[PDB]
């Protein structure tokens, strides 16, 4: 916008400035082909989608389940490309482990049966007049102790009068601290309202009370403790004259110090409220996975408006493949383009692959034929069903640039269960099924992805037959819609508007040409007509295409040499 | 002046016509008003070009 | 097609994209000839059609039988040309079959053009003749190649060509000895030579003749004299000539004359131009049907159909499947229910006569 | 109308502005061809017409029933076309009293989810009662799971009506849950109604594909011709190619007549239902006239106009009772059903 | 100058209307606020400046 300085106008004689920032704002680059996986694993909150950037982060969320192996293959397969973000979700529902003891709810922050190995125990430190809390968990070699818990600050009375007592008033409605009262003799000397105003934090009371001559106050010796004064614990007539009485909050100190604890969260039982008391160490119970869900449809819905383009479900079940096919379809039609890549079981006959391809013909799904073995970063050599190979292909396709085909690219696989003859790869390709070719004619022998054909049979339209072209189309039309929306909708039809839109379109297509996301655009074909409430825009685009045939015609000719 | 401030889109100057009769001025004008964009329609034609060297 | 983005419409203020793919969508190339064989064999389930691409695949699906030799000759006799697909079917009753008409029908909607039956019986020849006629009339053009037994006189050959005078059957006179990749030399009936000729004809480009193409055989049992070959050619019987005057001796296919008795129309007499006609009509039909039927008769359709036909015929000219066409004879008239289309085609003919006139003349050299 | 400003009139000296807005009014275009369904469901409140805009909303209102499978097919047959609005009603016997509720819901094609011929006759009567009013409609219907040609002919003859079409074939659709759902032919009629609703105004379903997995019966060319000539829609299994697919043969109507396209062919009937139709000089300017000079005058006029921008053989004039009716012929856009190619083999002398 | 597609600044909305919901309200001439979610940045648009007139 043009910005007025000052913002508030003036009607004296004055000067004013009007600054235009529109020349320097820039715009967003090409969208990330974020890659989506949905998988079983231990650990992590169910039905929650996690953005992931490092394998370390994944292995902290997910604990060695098949989802983590899939993430491993997804990043690790082709290291010469920049790593993308991953969106991961845990299929099964899983209860956290819990216990009830000592006036408290104890709850795990992890979910699943592992959480039943958590155990916690609470004891009196009779030296510091405090609690001491033990937390121990074996699967991570985790052990932490929190001590001097409960003491927050102290008051000493140093007047010459014999009688001086500390007291905190209940609020029976809420069980909060209503007021702080200091008594000397038969009267209050000073008192504070704790659940509102200037004294709603303990540190401010400590600051004020130290001004009074007879009283002095200090924080706990250990740590650094401050609380909303509402959480002060109920204390009556405590004889601050004889010794410096420690003021306490027990649950508040537990909450505050455990705030950064990643293993256990605590809540208090109720109204009457139970006194916090030490207890012999107890295990958590009842943490378990449920049965695997019969439908994934309502969970795949969670990826909606998570801005990621390729999905692989970690299952071989045709029902799951039809589910994800439908989800891809509905998100595409709603204007959030998607694709899915799919694979069979461990080793399934060529008839079964044609069966799947016929039962699931859709230009936004791809089926991977081969199954094989990978070598893991753990050093295992493991045997994996073909959908894990589809995970590897998805990681590659999300690593390649927009419209850069996975056709005829190396696959970092150790071996394949089926190695197909030339004619079998011909037939699988003709049926629109992706296969992996073992290249034996070279001295170095390696595995190539044969082609990026989609499961939609009709080769006639490249936007349907080929993944790369459909992807380039989807991103083209999506970035057109979103940018024309945010740039022009609601703007006034100024007499120049058609020229401005033409310049904007030519700028956009210039960028797409620069980045090798289109072959070219004939800029003379960009035409804009503005008529009343709308603009109609027309443009010609030559799409970018991978080579898939080369024909060489080689003609021998004689030559006469003389000297 | 209205055009300068983008409070109207345009006007035909020659449609500004005035007829005078003894008691009355009779005035005619055409105005093109200014509309916000509420629809944008893009037609995208994919086409082939033969590159050769 | 043209498609909206999003697919579901929006009422509130928005932008939407409409995208047209016709300019990059492909088109069907020239159709492929595919060769069909029906054979005595051992091996896979009878009375089902196998597509075959490799001799090894054939030698797994089938073994040790005349069908596998026929497939071998079909690929081996045309070394210079790309080895096409073959459609093969073992036949046995679920013992010798009385009738093959019950089984030939299983080829009907396969993508196949040339048939050879591996038998000498005239009844089988009539059956395949009827089948090829049936499918052609249904709009799936086919041809049959036919041959006799081990050794036959001209009388018997003329009798057979009487029994079948038909623009879609060809009779092969000669029988001979082949040499096989198994290191074997075997005398074979003339229909195995017909298998070789069908392999070559299906390998050759569309509208290219087998006349004067070489044939590869160890020997022929009947070496016909020049008058004998002229006699058989007049009777529309294909004959193999032993070239002897050249230093190199080899076997030519003399001619591609069909068994049909009237030579006045070449589209009926000669296999090559009949095949070119069949493919031209088939492709025109199927492409115009899927292109235009059910489309709106918009005022410019008289342009668009002319442009389509001119493009198609230009493509046919490019592949040398027609000689030429006049562009201005491509004319279209539109009436409310119907497109009426006119075109002229110059078809492509093989050279069968060359006449040289040589005029000796004097020149006076002087210095 | 022209608006006075001020709205109040004034007589003391003043200026007033009259505003002609009529140069800007719009939205005068057609309705879209909203699609209509009636049939069995769970969950929905019976005999209430619901607008539906996506399958999620359908599964939210309706559940666990054949109406939701119908809505699925209604958006699944035409994936490369706009997924428009659908109107649907759970029906919990006479059906007219329910069909009355659609009377003022602006939708053009209806399908009853029933094979019962009484239902079809009721629906045809409803379509008649609406279309003779100001709001045209059409219906599509189908048989059971397998009916003979003579049964289909008997049904078509009993249901012979220019706004009803019968579909013969039945088959199997792959649903988005992956179920191989075998369905009666009236669900194929739902699929065709969905396609016809998706197509443009006066596009035609002939030679459009049907995304169906298999058909219960495959009809050879003679049977396809028999059904077509009887005004029954049939589906062809295209076998002439390795890329086999299923094709809608034609958009014929159960009233078949060679003498009128508009009643024979559904798409031209729809065009007539949606087409739009588009100067005076008075005899006091002349002493006497006749149809001959009226014709020659209007020919000179339209000759001048077409020069600036009509055939004399194509204008008719009748004068009666001080009134002259001038009637032009006009040519609407049809769709090709026949292509006739005459191929002439010439030969040419080459020379070099 | 129209308020359509101008931003609006609010901590939250109690009713987040779906796309079909917003189309319904826009057809009825009721102004509605759209939660933009597909962008990385999430913000509230004023959908339209339609008056209540029918």
């Amino acid at each position: 916008a043009v910005e007025p300085f000052p913002r508030r106008p003036i009607t004296r004689p004055h000067a004013s400035i009007e600054v235009d920032t529109s020349g320097i704002g820039g715009s967003a680059g090409s969208s990330e082909k974020v890659f989506c996986l949905i998988g079983q694993a231990e650990g992590g909150e169910p039905n929650t989608v996690y953005e992931l950037r490092n394998y370390s982060q994944a292995k902290r969320l997910f604990r060695s389940g098949e989802l983590l192996d899939a993430i491993e293959l997804a990043w690790g397969s082709n290291p010469n490309y920049t790593a993308g973000r991953i969106l991961a979700m845990r299929i099964e529902d899983a209860k956290p482990a819990s216990a009830e003891i000592g006036g408290l709810k104890i709850t795990s922050k992890i979910y699943g049966n592992v959480a039943n190995n958590i155990q916690v125990g609470l004891e009196k430190n009779t030296l510091s007049d405090s609690l001491r809390l033990r937390v121990i968990f074996q699967d991570d070699r985790f052990n932490e102790v929190y001590d001097n818990i409960g003491n927050i600050f102290t008051i000493k009375y140093k007047g010459e009068e014999a009688n001086a007592t500390f007291s905190v008033e209940h609020d029976e409605e809420t069980q909060k601290a209503s007021r702080l009262v200091l008594k000397v003799g038969d009267q209050e000397v000073k008192s504070y309202d704790l659940t509102g105003g200037a004294y709603d934090y303990t540190n401010a009371i400590i600051t004020d009370i130290n001004q009074l001559p007879d009283f002095e106050a200090k924080l706990s010796p250990f740590g650094d403790k401050n609380l909303e004064s509402s959480k002060l614990d109920k204390i009556e007539n405590a004889n601050i004259k004889d010794k410096a009485v420690y003021v306490k909050a027990v649950f508040g100190d537990l909450e505050k110090q455990t705030a950064y604890n990643g293993i256990v969260s605590f809540e208090q039982l109720n109204s009457p409220i139970k006194t916090i008391e030490p207890f012999e160490l107890t295990k958590l119970k009842g943490g378990t996975n449920g049965e695997p869900p019969a439908t994934w449809a309502d969970k795949l819905d969670k990826f909606a408006h998570e801005g990621g383009y390729y999905i692989v479900p970690l299952s071989s079940k045709q029902s799951v493949h039809a589910e994800v096919a439908s989800f891809v379809k509905e998100r595409s039609d709603a204007g959030e383009p998607m694709r899915a890549i799919v694979g069979g079981g461990f080793n399934e006959s060529k008839e079964q692959l044609f069966g799947r391809q016929a039962s699931l013909s859709n230009p936004r799904v791809s089926l991977v034929a081969n199954s094989g073995t990978f070598v893991m970063d753990d050093g295992r050599k493991n045997h994996v069903p073909a959908y894990m190979v589809a995970v590897a292909l998805g990681g590659l396709a999300s690593g390649l640039e927009i419209g850069e085909s996975i056709t005829f690219k190396p696959l970092r696989v150790s071996s394949l269960d089926q190695i197909y003859e030339s004619i079998d790869l011909d037939e699988l390709n003709e049926n629109g099924i992706i296969s992996i070719e073992f290249v034996r004619n070279r001295t170095n022998t390696f595995f190539r992805i044969v082609d990026d054909v989609t499961t939609f049979n009709d080769k006639s339209d490249p936007v349907k037959a080929e993944m790369a072209v459909g992807e380039a189309n989807d991103f083209l039309v999506s970035e057109l819609k979103v940018q024309l929306e945010d740039q022009f909708i609601g703007t006034r039809t100024i007499n120049t508007s058609a020229s401005i839109i033409k310049d904007f379109i030519q700028s956009y297509l210039g960028r797409k040409k620069r980045d090798n996301e289109i072959q070219d655009f004939p800029a003379e074909d960009v035409q804009v007509i503005v008529e009343g409430n709308e603009a109609r825009i027309s443009m010609t685009v030559y799409p970018i295409r991978s080579f898939k045939k080369i024909s060489v015609s080689l003609v021998y000719k004689q030559q006469t040499l003389q000297a």
